[PDB]
């Protein structure tokens, strides 16, 4: 795991280490005093050199200049202020119905296979769930991958992400398969953009969401190319890392029996046997919130971020040249024994009440102005999904499944989290 190499270099060579990342030179910064300085200021912005390859993948345009890949502060800020409207409190409150429908459906499908003998890929099951949640909450479209639909669309998503893995971490049938998949995603975008425009044209009123603001941001634009970039941006970002985070948690909780019981007890305490989980109930799931926090310390699907150091400056006694990308890693900091006592132990108590919150040593959703706009969206959906699983099902991991990480397009479980299921 490439990130695990950076960890050893940070522990051995100090808080300022020059590295090769995605065949580019960068400097890894691991002091929490330096994490604050660069991530908490508008002065420092993203380095276009590191995000450049994701904008266009294998000669085919992918993320473009969307909310993530746009490194120029001005172009990013204009669209951020518009897209922000889709992530308001009441905007996310209106998405609670969506979070609930999909979690409930996921559980029943798993409940029908719960015999304690039938292997079920939890990585796939959670991916479909995360995909269904996003497609509706963001675009008002149902993909129903959980019900076995949209098989070609999911394949394309997989291949695209493998194409990402081959692009930044460096045979012909794959190249052919990837190029088609990126077109497919953008073609779906065009179709879903046309469905909303036809709905608006025919007089219909549509509920405010993510799609509404990414259309609003590109108002008076010559073409829909920027809108597709933002469509791709959210289709991927709004399901992928949430799917991996869920998969990591389920995998780890298979070997944490004591933790599962208090999770169940809480689930029994606040949500009981109730089918629909309300918004006010989410904030009462404090221990679940803690367990998910620890899961993100050891297994952040997005390991960190890149800032551009424009002028040669001294960081922690080490002088770094200008035009250099600064690498920041919450994965690395999460596993260093100088920030976290006994780093490799899954201990949810780390984030308990009265316990000092990590000070610039833990940033799964990043920090500052370029932090995750979908943080609350994700935290809401993963509480809802996990709470329902804890209500209804007990999981036993299939013998032979490992507990490792694969550094792919994001960080995700090595094995697809195969489990035999049984009712609680
Ligand atoms: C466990 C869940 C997730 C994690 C850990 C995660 C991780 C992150 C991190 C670390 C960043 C910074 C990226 C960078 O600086 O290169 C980010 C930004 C982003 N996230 Fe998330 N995220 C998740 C959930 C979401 C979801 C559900 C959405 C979509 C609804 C979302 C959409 C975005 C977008 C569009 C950006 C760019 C924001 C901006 O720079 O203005 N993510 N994510
Ligand atoms: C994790 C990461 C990612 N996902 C899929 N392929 C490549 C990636 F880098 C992501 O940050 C998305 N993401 C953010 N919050 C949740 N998910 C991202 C970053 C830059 C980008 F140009 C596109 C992009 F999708």
């Amino acid at each position: 795991v490439l990130q695990d190499v950076f960890l050893d270099w940070a522990k051995k060579y100090g808080p300022v280490v020059r590295v090769n990342v995605f065949h580019k030179t960068s400097v890894i910064v691991t002091s929490p005093e330096s994490v604050k300085k660069f991530l908490m200021s508008t002065k420092y912005n993203k380095d276009s050199k590191m995000y450049r390859a994701l904008q266009t993948v294998f000669g085919e345009r992918l993320f473009g200049q969307g909310l993530v890949s746009e490194c120029n502060y001005e172009r990013w800020h204009k669209q951020r202020r518009v897209i922000d409207l889709a992530f308001s409190r009441s905007s996310l409150v209106s998405l609670m119905e969506t979070f609930n429908e999909k979690a409930e459906q996921l559980v029943e499908i798993l409940e029908a296979k719960a015999d304690g003998q039938t292997p079920v890929s939890m990585q796939d099951m959670l991916t479909y769930t995360a995909m269904d949640i996003l497609a509706k909450a963001a675009f008002g479209m149902e993909t129903s991958m959980l019900l076995g639909a949209q098989k070609p669309l999911s394949q394309a998503v997989k291949l695209m992400l493998e194409g990402i893995t081959a692009s930044r971490n460096t045979k012909r049938k794959q190249l052919r398969e990837v190029r088609e998949s990126i077109r497919f995603l953008r073609q779906v975008g065009r179709d879903w953009v046309q469905r909303r425009r036809e709905a608006l044209k025919r007089g219909e009123e549509v509920p405010a969401d993510i799609l509404t603001q990414i259309l609003k941001a590109e108002e008076g634009a010559q073409d829909d190319e920027g809108l597709l970039d933002n469509f791709v941006t959210f289709f991927i970002a709004g399901h992928e890392t949430s799917a991996n985070h869920l998969a990591f948690t389920v995998m780890e909780l298979s070997r944490q029996p004591e933790i599962v019981a208090r999770l169940q007890a809480e689930v029994d305490e606040v949500i009981g046997s109730k089918r629909y989980l309300d918004f006010e109930d989410l904030g009462r799931l404090q221990y679940l919130s803690q367990v998910l926090k620890e899961s993100l310390r050891l297994y952040p699907p997005a390991w960190g971020t890149f800032r551009l150091l424009e002028e040669e400056t001294l960081i922690d006694g080490v002088r770094v040249p200008g035009n250099t990308p600064l690498l920041f890693s919450t994965y690395v900091m999460g596993r260093m024994d100088t920030y976290f006592e006994d780093p490799l132990t899954f201990n949810p108590d780390r984030f308990g009440p009265g316990a000092p919150k990590p000070r610039f040593t833990y940033f799964p959703f990043s920090l500052g102005h370029r932090s995750c706009i979908g943080q609350q969206f994700a935290q809401m959906e993963v509480k809802v999904v996990m709470a329902k699983l804890l209500q209804r099902l007990e999981f036993r991991l299939v013998p032979g499944q490992r507990f490792g990480l694969q550094e792919q397009a994001t960080l995700k479980p090595l094995d697809p989290v195969l489990c035999t299921l049984r009712p609680r």
